[PDB]
């Protein structure tokens, strides 16, 4: 089966759900950073603006709704929710499984206000799932039905003309209509997270960081590209690169002149161009432009590590490999 995303700004990508009887529709990030599945509830106060602009899952409107009520609190690393767990029937394209999900009461104005999704699915391990539940992927590979135990995701570059599908994911196996070349892997370093070893990190020609080598998250729910602050502050003043509140930026004139970044993983080294990690949108000197690549401290046990958001993927098409518990690129097309 395969999901049609959306691509909203380069910086989220999300498709369609739907949950209960009859189906509740939702927008939602399927993130292979996070292991559970959550949607905003009709039980959310009104209080939280977030929840007035978001689409909120009513279980008084769904005839296969099952009760639980276990509390649950969910943390990314830019933001939290909060609360209770609820079982019912959901529809991920084509597929039809009975899943255990969680119904946020609390989702803060920042930075959900800004969140043009309503909830997250997470494509992680059950090992990450918070109370642990089991994750929506494993309960669809226990229906036999998937060819493969693999799912794979396609980051089209932002479009101005609607038209141009935003992305794709698919559960079972990849797209080749997307992505050419053939997949170069690396083996996760333990199962239960997607995280792999990355052998080195280059900015132009002198392999100045992340020597001895250092830990690389697969983050489809991540919007950029992340390093440790030690290692941004170090990799951004290589650039030229002046630190803002949230992110990094460059007079955009400069822009194209950056040089190139590439990420040696598993003996093969993913380069990007500077035209694939600023926001060019000028070329005057008398404008800042954003860069896609981000500061984020990721603490223990998962951190400190980098972080291969949608600036890798749209570049790299990736299969995340269940069976043999390894990662995928190739070129994305
Ligand atoms: C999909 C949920 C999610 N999962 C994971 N693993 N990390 C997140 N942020 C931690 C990583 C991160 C760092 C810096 C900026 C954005 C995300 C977020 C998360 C949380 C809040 C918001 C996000 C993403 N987005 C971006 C959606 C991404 O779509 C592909 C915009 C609205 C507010
Ligand atoms: C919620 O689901 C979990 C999963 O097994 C179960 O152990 C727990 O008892 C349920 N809570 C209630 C009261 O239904």
């Amino acid at each position: 089966s395969s999901v049609i995303l959306t691509n909203y700004m380069d910086t989220q990508y999300y498709g369609e759900i739907g949950i209960g009887t009859p189906p509740q529709t939702f927008k939602v990030v399927f993130d292979t950073g996070s292991s559970n599945v959550w949607v905003p509830s009709s039980k959310c106060s009104r209080l939280y603006t977030a929840c007035v602009y978001h689409k909120l899952f009513d279980a008084s409107d769904s005839s296969s709704y099952k009760h639980n009520g276990t509390e649950l609190t969910l943390r990314y690393s830019t933001g939290t929710v909060s609360g209770f767990l609820s079982q019912d029937i959901i529809t991920v394209g084509g597929i039809t499984v009975t899943q255990m999900f969680g119904e946020v009461t609390e989702m803060p104005a920042l930075p959900f206000m800004l969140a043009e999704f309503d909830g997250v699915v997470g494509m992680g391990f059950i090992e990450q799932a918070i109370g642990r539940v089991t994750p929506i992927f494993d309960n669809i590979i226990s229906q036999g039905v998937l060819k493969e135990d693999v799912f794979s995701f396609y980051y089209n570059r932002d479009s101005e003309n609607s038209q141009s599908l935003g992305g794709q994911i698919v559960l079972g196996g990849s797209d080749p209509q997307h992505y050419e070349g053939n997949f170069h892997y690396i083996n996760l370093i333990k199962t239960g997270v997607w995280q792999i070893q990355m052998k080195g990190v280059s900015v132009g020609s002198s392999t100045l960081l992340c020597e001895d080598g250092c830990l690389a998250l697969v983050d489809t729910g991540a919007s950029y590209i992340s390093g440790s602050t030690s290692s941004i502050e170090k990799l951004m003043e290589a650039l030229g690169a002046k630190k803002r509140l949230f992110d990094y930026v460059v007079k955009c004139n400069e822009g194209p002149t950056l040089p190139d970044i590439s990420f040696h993983l598993g003996g093969k080294e993913y380069t990007l161009t500077s035209a694939d990690y600023v926001f060019q949108e000028s070329y005057s000197s008398k404008k800042l432009c954003t860069l896609a690549i981000h500061a984020m401290d990721i603490p223990p046990p998962t951190g400190p590590t980098w972080a291969l958001g949608a600036t890798f993927i749209r570049k790299f098409y990736t299969e995340f490999d269940r069976r043999n518990n390894r990662i995928g690129f190739a070129l994305a097309r």
